[PDB]
């Protein structure tokens, strides 16, 4: 119920350690993510060593209160995480162990800037405030901190989860403190997103430029509008997906440039029709012989030069 | 236990300041927003004066039980908050420093009446309960008020937060009761929504006046009658994302111009079919000409009219 | 703490009164309805006051578990009111002052016909559990019953707030009658659906309208059925900011008309080109000439009676 | 706190009954429903012993937590009803008057086949476990049994609610239980779902029939793909009802029956063209002659037998 | 309250059994879903005994805390299950049984490679807390599993309910601790997926394929677009229903050939109208003749192909 009392001036370290379960429910809109795991802490308290041959006994048990456990709270969650204590241990020279299990909901930003094939880092933080006259450190058990060969993140793949060694310290409040940071890499799998998206835009672009090839004015029309309407409800059936964001991404740039080719497209059957009436079937068939060829390689150099943009 | 009495004759005076730690889930149907934050208070009780050199000069760690502590409650919350107590420290002078840590849901209007382009403003409501012997008034600590740069909302940046102070006995209750407010001036980043609505909106509109530049009956009907199919789609897509809202903004008013626009071309077409049939074709192309210089300046002429308007 | 015992056999008034601060969170399908409000009670203690003399004239302010409290249960809450006790004031005679601030999820029943033009009434009633002493009678307050004058129901402006006391019985008691019933009549702000809906929709039936200025059968066909399937696609955005309603409706009365339009306006092109293929070239002159005027007259005469007949 | 002294062998039984005061939000996607009603409960106690040699009381009650009280626990509900009791109270023979007020989410089957025109039953469960040596048997009180007139469902009627006398003993983990069986009989409204979804799809499907009155082969292909995409429109929209059914149900059917028609019209219009061609236009005007009078008769038969084999 | 004395040469062994009441709420998109049943445990202990002399009658007793109880927590449980205690019975030769009821959410992997005609299997995962002085496993009673009849999964038919052990030392952590696997088999009805979902896509394929009967440019290109437009409108249908799945399934792959197949039509409509604008008729039949045969064997075949890959 007391903290330690220092010695001459020495801090106390407590030795830290996350053990995730599972992670779910990873809302791109929100920004946030559902987690689960285990955490581990352990502290040294000599006021409550005991004699282990005289009782008999080399590791005594306890119960969660009438014991000071440290403070240990999460600075990036909407919620206190809801936890249940495990086990306490003393050691004989009077080093604590302890045990919980918690589940919470972080927030954490995410950059959107290469969606189909992007990266993520999520932050975890603890922190603990400096209680009483005693300054209070924290540390990271490099043993104690892993994951479940069963964590599945649905659509994105786990690389590394490791933690910064060092904290970093300031004073908040009028008083010292010290933070941990947990960071966790994903990646995005990004095959399915080709079939069902990509490749389709392409086939409905190529069936609007084939109208290069004929002269009835209404076909061509009906053609060129009707293929714009299928991309327009396209569009709408991809919008369940990344949020407004301050910047310009892959997907905003590409479906853009799509639109603009599709007025070129516009612009240029009217002007065929136009110089048609005019009875000078010479220069339309000229433009359209040029547009053959015309569109297909700007619309390649332009998507070679946003490739460059955006992963160069 | 019991209140400090007034031995100085001076009102118990406090020093509130609330330090922002992140901000989270703006809905807009319910037009409320979440928020976890600190609060800091500090006040002068003589009654536990302390100058003796009885323990370090941070004489301090009374518990929240056996000791006087001012009760805020919040007002504009759709449920109580949730308190956890971190800190309680006492200067050997005789003042008090007391600290907090919450997460509560807050009321407050929003107005959309320039949705791309608008400004909004949270505010966040302080009462003290009084106590029948002594008097207490609010005040801000230009020092304790802040944010923490790790602040962010989806689609939104953070300008300032500030506090200022309003006279007491709101409403019909005049229990000499004093009020604080809290305001977070925000604005919306608006430069994505360019090129996602306005320029394709623009595109099929110009795409449907082309049709002027034709005298085939046929495809005008199929490109004007089409364009209006791809506009009511794009409405939908539009209105997927805009929040719902009772009254009449920038948005509807441009999404009726466009409506308008829309009869007026259908009504011009028949006409001038109409007067090409009854053998009269210097009419119609009369009209048809006018009309080419016609809608584009009309078209500007409106939404300038409109945009100062809204915006002035 | 005990309630207050019999004096004269005088039964225990209590004058209640709500003073309404937010009405909001109109969830499900117009079902759930949840009110934030305030909450005033004012019952006498006579031959009971706390400390009365004029050298304690001042005000005592006292703890929930220092006075007797009366118990009041809502009848429609999904669950228990979340209770929260503002500030308790005390006079030196035998009255008392109460204040509390709670949220709860009231059900109330909504009548969406005369969707656009309607009003709403809702009701929250009242009871309080009996005690081993005299009946518990309730009484309206008329001077702590009202809004604060800004109530965010946005989209309704409030036009009265009352209370009556309304004889009743449920289950099982003497008297039972001991019931309150608050009644806000609201009513909606309907500007912004005639542009938002109307409109539109008499824009595309008049497009529709414009075939019978033409001969050429293509055209026509054109025009009625892409018009048509306009018309089903402005329905599907209609729908979506629209309660489920399982009963006949305005809006949905002049849906059915409008479609029975559309099937008549196919009718007539149908036999117009049939007869034109026959050649009776007068009586197909002689139909559309006709029905250019038959249209529009019977359109606003079915009109006028669905209003008349749907608004009394 | 202790089951009552059996004055004798007999088997303790308790007798209970249900009040509904409203039903809401009938979910069909997970078959589900809310409703919050009271629950009484009477039983024997020689424990309690009034006094009517000390002068008598009427009344005399108590608090919930002072008293035993039998465990009824729900056996079909998503969680633990959230119950408060009311009132509770006693008589000079020991009878105790139980009361409370409860809501809970049940779950139940629906039955689908004739959803247009559709009545379920929905269940409610009771149960009670064997205490001690004394072994408790549940009874039904028809005194408290039924529903008041302000008990309405949104789109449904009610027919009536009843509780079979007799429950179903088994044993179950080594014990003994008793249940309770609770039915409420409702039947669906109609009326509305006419003119909001049948008689649309009939327009359509006769516009779409409408093409065997022409000859020019781009309008009948446009008419019949332009009202069959009008159809699909309609079903995206109307797809908001019943869920997937392990069974076949009537609109499904309907709707199947009406993608037949609109294939085999797209092979009459093809043939008949393609005859057309081959310079056999005699046989294409006897196809055409007798397909507009064959087609709706089959349509009609088709009908005829459906409803016969569905409500017959 | 003290854990039972390690006498005998094998651990304190207990029997475990789960008794199902009913599943609901299966939630595909977090793979969650949430049970209610029972629970089941017993095991021996030797400290306390009933002997039938001297008054034995008793033959069972009942200790609600002075007993020692085995804690069981669930592991991949998102919150701790809500858990009330039944009854528990002492044997009198010192056998103990004891029961509960529970309800919370669980966690599992889905897969979705079959969609339609799938078939899952749900987990649940228990540990035992591991005691100082004695040592505990797990066992499985085959008569305390089991599913009661009034279980029901909308979509769903249950297979079986068994369950197995696990291997010891889960996880990192080796500390004899044991685990226990809950196996739920389940599959789809895919009945009412055939009419509702491939009958009709192909009914529009078939629809759009009759391109090749006609040697009309107009026809041709408006059959082709409007039937791609109406397979848009039913995929976005089709995909309403489906939760996300960030891979590549059966019905992905397709649609995907649907589209591929759509844009080959386009293609050869576009050479065969070219060829027979320069006056080559022969070339132009000899083509359309060839795709009439060769379009349905080539889908067949796709089809046949993908069949055998994904349920091979
Ligand atoms: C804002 C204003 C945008 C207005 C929206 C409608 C744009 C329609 C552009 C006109 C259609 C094509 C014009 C046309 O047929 O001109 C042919 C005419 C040739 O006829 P002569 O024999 O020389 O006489 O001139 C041409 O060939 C013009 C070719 C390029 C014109 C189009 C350039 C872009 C138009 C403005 C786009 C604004 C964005
Ligand atoms: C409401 C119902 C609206 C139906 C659509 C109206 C369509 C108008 C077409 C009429 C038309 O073509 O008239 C051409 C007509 C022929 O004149 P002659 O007698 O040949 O000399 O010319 C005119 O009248 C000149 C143009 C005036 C058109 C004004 C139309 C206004 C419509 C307002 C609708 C509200
Ligand atoms: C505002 C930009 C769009 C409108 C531009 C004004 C239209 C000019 C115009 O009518 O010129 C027509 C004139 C020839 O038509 P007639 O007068 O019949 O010979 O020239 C054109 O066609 C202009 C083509 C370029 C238009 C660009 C848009
Ligand atoms: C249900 C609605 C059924 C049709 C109601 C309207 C009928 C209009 C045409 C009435 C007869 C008529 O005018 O005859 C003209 C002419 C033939 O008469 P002659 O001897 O050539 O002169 O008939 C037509 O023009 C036929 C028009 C065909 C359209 C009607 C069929 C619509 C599709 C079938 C609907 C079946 C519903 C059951
Ligand atoms: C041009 C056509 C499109 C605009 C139609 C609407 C014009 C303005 C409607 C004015 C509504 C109004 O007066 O207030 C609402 C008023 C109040 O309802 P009660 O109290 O029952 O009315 C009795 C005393 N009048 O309701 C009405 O009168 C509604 C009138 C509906 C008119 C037709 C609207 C639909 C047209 C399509
Ligand atoms: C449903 C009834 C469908 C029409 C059956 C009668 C019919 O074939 O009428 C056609 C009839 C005779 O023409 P032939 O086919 O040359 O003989 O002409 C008409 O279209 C008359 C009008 C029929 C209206 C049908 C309304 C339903
Ligand atoms: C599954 C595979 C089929 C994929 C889709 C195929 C659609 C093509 C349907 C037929 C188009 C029209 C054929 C045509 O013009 O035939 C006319 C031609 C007339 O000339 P003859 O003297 O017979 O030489 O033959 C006929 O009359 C054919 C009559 C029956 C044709 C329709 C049969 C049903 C089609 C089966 C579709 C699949 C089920
Ligand atoms: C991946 C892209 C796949 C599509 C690329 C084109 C494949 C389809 C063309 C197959 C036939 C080509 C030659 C032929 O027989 O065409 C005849 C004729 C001329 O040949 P002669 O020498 O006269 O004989 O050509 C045509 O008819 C041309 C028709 C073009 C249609 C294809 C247009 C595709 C649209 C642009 C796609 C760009 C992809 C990058
Ligand atoms: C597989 C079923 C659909 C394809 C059937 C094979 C194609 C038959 C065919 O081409 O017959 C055409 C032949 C006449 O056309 P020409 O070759 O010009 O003589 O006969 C037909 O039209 C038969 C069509 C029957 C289609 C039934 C499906």
């Amino acid at each position: 119920v007391s903290p330690p009392p220092p010695i001459a001036d020495e801090p106390l370290t407590v030795n830290t350690g996350i053990y995730l379960i599972e992670c779910y429910s990873l809302d791109d809109k929100a920004e946030t993510f559902k987690v689960n795991a285990f955490l581990s802490l352990s502290w040294k308290d000599r006021r409550l060593a005991f004699d282990p041959v005289r009782s008999g006994v080399r590791v005594k048990t306890y119960e969660p209160e009438a014991i000071w456990i440290p403070e240990i709270r999460f600075v990036n969650v909407e919620n206190a995480r809801d936890a249940d204590v495990v086990d306490i241990s003393v050691s004989p020279d009077g080093t604590v162990q302890y045990l919980e299990r918690f589940s919470a909901r972080v927030l954490s930003p995410l950059d959107f800037r290469r969606y189909p094939f992007d990266s993520q880092t999520l932050h975890i933080y603890l922190i603990v405030r400096s209680v009483d006259t005693r300054n209070i450190v924290l540390a990271v058990d490099l043993e104690k901190v892993g994951k479940n060969d069963d964590v599945f993140l649905t659509g994105w793949d786990i690389e590394s989860f490791t933690a910064v060694v060092k904290p970093a310290n300031f004073a908040l409040e009028d008083r010292l403190e010290s933070k941990l940071d947990y960071q966790l890499r994903i990646s995005r799998q990004y095959f399915s997103y080709i079939p069902n998206i990509i490749l389709p835009m392409l086939f409905i672009l190529f069936i609007s430029w084939t109208a290069f090839w004929s002269t009835s004015y209404e076909a061509n029309v009906t053609l060129v509008v009707s293929t714009l309407i299928a991309h327009i409800a396209f569009n709408i059936l991809v919008e369940t997906n990344l949020p407004k964001t301050p910047y310009m991404t892959y997907t905003g740039a590409i479906i853009f440039m799509i639109y603009l080719f599709y007025f070129v497209a516009v612009i240029e059957v009217t002007v065929q029709h136009y110089l048609k009436v005019e009875s000078q079937p010479a220069r339309a068939a000229s433009i359209t012989r040029a547009s053959r060829i015309a569109f297909p390689v700007v619309f390649l150099l332009a998507n070679i030069i946003l490739a460059f943009l955006f992963f160069g």
